[PDB]
């Protein structure tokens, strides 16, 4: 039978409950990390907050013209009216998006916000039969859905390298190299199995800063994603280059390459 | 007649526009300064962000009772079901407020959360007669409620005194400023009163940097739908000011007339 051991793992800190079920095994809803919405630092990140360092659009639109210079960074708006990215939008090779920020001259409504805006997908952490806790979708995604971000505590490549629990680090990539560990603060997405065929795909987005070596991690669906399926993103050559010798991937897809 | 000049200064950035309005001469919405909802820096201020410095509760709770640590931080929490402060909290002389935060054990909807939920109140910016723009309330404020932030960019002493103008300066008592010249809310628009409706309280939330308190307005007795906000700017500003103009509040009790 399904238990529900917590109603929103979350502690209402996302628009909408994470809750946690069981219908597995005995397992408590997880409790040896600190669940947090947005990234947290232990040691000091010195992250450019310089308001002057922005660049920023002059739009006297919604920005959904041509020429929204923020859209000209990302190369152009991907965002439909809906939030979700065109299709047109690039999976296998996702461009940096940056979302408008406060230093632009046009509204909080604008077009070109979505990532900024948070959180709306239904989600729910669940037991596994096979891979310890997963994330499911209780609703259908379209694709290029904003799902969730990958939140967590970032730190220095130097400090990775000394973190012995390495089985929550998302590694943002430049010669000054950073990641974000999910392992003690981190948010729903330090529960996301890794699936060779995913769902989800993470773009390196820019909102309120424009420090290019800490972009935030933004996963969108890569196609419609049902009701009910476990969400999965790949985590990609380092993770298991390194894990493979001591498990192999369980994703069960019939293409798998980890397995 | 009264001239609507800007449906909302904030663009969408607070919770309910906040129109700009000019019964009174030919003058445009301001548009010499960015409005912006949150504190903003240029050259970096090295807060303390580190997680594990903040000091949290571990209420399973409401953070309704006095085991709360935040509450202790506190004092106490000053805080009622509606948000509002407590008769007994000082008003002359204001503690520091420790709301929980994201370390806390408690839920984001517990009773210690208040100005990190930011501005609710209907406000208006407006031409007056005798001093400039100033803000009112469009509706009644009960005693207690918070009702703004005084946001704007944090500068050390050291680059407060380096800079032209001063009028929209908030000291944080090596001390720190808030400057709402360039970048800031609507607070940056509040007229002084001597018997001020506003009381300006230190609030810690998303960190516990002592250096950095935020500022939080909250009244000081009801405030009826249309009346003018104020708070006291203190002694170091009619230090200053008074060589060159006189308070214009109008109080029997002005003290810088
Ligand atoms: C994306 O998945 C992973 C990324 C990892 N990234 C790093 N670093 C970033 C580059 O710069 C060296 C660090 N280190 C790991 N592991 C280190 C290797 C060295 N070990 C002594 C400590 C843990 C990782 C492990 C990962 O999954 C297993
Ligand atoms: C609360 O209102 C004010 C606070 C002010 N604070 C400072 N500081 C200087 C550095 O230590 C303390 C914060 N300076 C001001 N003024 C100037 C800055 C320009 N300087 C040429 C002369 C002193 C202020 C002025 C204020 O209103 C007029
Ligand atoms: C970030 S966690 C995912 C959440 C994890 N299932 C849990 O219960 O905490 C990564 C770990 O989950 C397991 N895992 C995730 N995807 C897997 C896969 N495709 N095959 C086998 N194990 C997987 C591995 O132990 C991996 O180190
Ligand atoms: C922070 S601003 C307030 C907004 C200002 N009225 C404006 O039009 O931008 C401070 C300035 O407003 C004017 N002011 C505010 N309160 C005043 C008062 N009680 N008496 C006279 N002038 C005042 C002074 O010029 C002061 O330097
Ligand atoms: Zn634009
Ligand atoms: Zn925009
Ligand atoms: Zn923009
Ligand atoms: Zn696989
Ligand atoms: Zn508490
Ligand atoms: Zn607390
Ligand atoms: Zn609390
Ligand atoms: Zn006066």
């Amino acid at each position: 039978v399904e238990r529900i051991v917590s109603r929103d793992i979350a502690r209402g800190y996302e628009r909408i409950p994470i809750p946690c079920v069981n219908a597995v095994d005995s397992e408590p809803c997880p409790s040896n990390y600190k669940y947090v919405s947005q990234n947290c630092v232990t040691s000091p990140m010195n992250i450019d907050r310089n308001i002057t360092h922005l660049q920023y659009c002059v739009c006297i639109d919604d920005c959904s013209s041509s020429n929204c210079m923020c859209g000209q960074l990302s190369m152009r708006c991907w965002y439909d009216k809906d939030g979700r990215l065109l299709p047109e939008f690039n999976m296998a090779e996702p461009p940096l998006i940056f979302e408008c920020n406060h230093a632009c001259s046009c509204w909080r409504n604008c077009r070109n916000r979505v990532v900024q805006n948070g959180l709306r997908a239904r989600l729910q952490l669940y037991r596994t039969r096979d891979m310890g806790w997963g994330v499911r979708s209780l609703q259908d995604i379209p694709p290029g859905t904003f799902v969730c971000e990958y939140v967590g505590e970032l730190i220095s490549d130097s400090e990775a390298d000394v973190r012995e629990e390495d089985s929550y680090l998302f590694d943002l990539d430049n010669g000054e190299v950073y990641c974000i560990d999910a392992r003690f603060y981190g948010n729903v997405s330090r529960f996301i199995n890794h699936h060779c065929e995913p769902n989800l795909v993470p773009v390196r987005v820019f909102m309120a800063h424009q420090d290019l070596r800490f972009p935030r991690i933004a996963f969108f669906s890569t196609r419609l994603i049902e009701a009910g399926e476990q969400l999965g993103f790949d985590y990609g050559e380092r993770f298991w280059d390194i894990k493979g010798k001591l498990f192999s991937c369980r994703c069960g897809s019939p293409k798998c390459r980890h397995s």
